[PDB]
């Protein structure tokens, strides 16, 4: 797993990157009230979203990540704060079923699907993890991002290159940390995303623009967020059965 070489550097990135405040805001806007809900946090990392979701009143939270190192960090955080989160080390595309939850949160899951086949498998895994009145809140790469139109390094993610990869694109990137933290991800088209959504049995979906606000524009130099607005690397996505 690539994040075995990243580990605690990823938290360092989430603490310094200008984009992270916007994405956290957008994800919790999509999620809404979590009181009493059962929650599955996929590609959970050290557990940031699942753990905050528990802090905001969720009844039960389970996290899944492919990286042993990130899950080791996730379990140590749960021990440090005595919380009841449970974690699994699994590739979500081929995950054993964990049952049906009220809410699946998937922040930076689908951009690790290395083929359209695996993108479609992940969406079927999510649907199988959802109650009939549940929902998926997801955060992923905006299909429309184009590296030539503006890099994201000033927002925390230095995208190093862009290569055709079958029907999509493959990016090598690094989080802006000390030292930089290398990772690779995939940019699948909007059509392929929506087909995976439809064929996984989600009859409703909505793309969500990141929630950049007046105060964010106020406290950076004018135009700082221009690339973020006209070449956004990130998008929200809400799906319901
Ligand atoms: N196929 C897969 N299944 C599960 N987790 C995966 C995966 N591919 C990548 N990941 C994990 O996805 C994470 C992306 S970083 C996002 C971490 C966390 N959701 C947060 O936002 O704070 C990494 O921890 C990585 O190990
Ligand atoms: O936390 C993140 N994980 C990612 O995989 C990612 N990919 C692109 N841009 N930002 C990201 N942020």
């Amino acid at each position: 797993a690539r994040y075995d070489s990243i580990g605690g550097l990823f938290e360092d990135f989430t603490q310094s990157a200008a984009q992270r405040a916007i994405e956290v805001r957008t994800i919790f806007h999509m999620i809404g009230d979590v009181s009493g809900k059962s929650v599955l946090d996929l590609a959970c990392g050290f557990g940031f979203f699942g753990r905050e979701i528990y802090r905001r009143g969720a009844a039960k939270v389970v996290g899944v990540d492919i990286s042993e190192k990130m899950i080791e960090l996730a379990r140590e955080e749960s021990r440090k704060y005595g919380d009841p989160l449970e974690f699994h080390v699994r590739d979500v595309a081929n995950m054993e079923p964990l049952g049906q939850f009220d809410l699946v949160n998937a922040a930076w899951l689908f951009n690790y699907a290395d083929s359209v086949e695996n993108l479609r498998k992940m969406f079927k895994v999510v649907r199988a993890s959802l109650k009939p009145d549940g929902k998926l809140v997801a955060y992923t790469v905006d299909p429309d991002f184009s590296l030539a139109k503006g890099n994201f390094a000033k927002y925390g993610v230095n995208v190093l290159n862009e290569r055709a990869w079958g029907p999509g694109y493959r990016h090598d990137a690094e989080f802006v940390t000390d030292p930089p933290s290398q990772f690779s991800f995939y940019r699948w088209s909007r059509a392929d995303y929506e087909s995976a959504i439809a064929d996984a049995g989600f009859s409703h979906f909505e793309w969500q623009k990141p929630l950049l606000e007046a105060d964010d524009i106020a406290t950076h130099p004018p135009g700082f967020w221009d690339v973020f607005q006209n070449n956004c690397l990130q998008t929200g996505l809400v799906c319901k059965p």
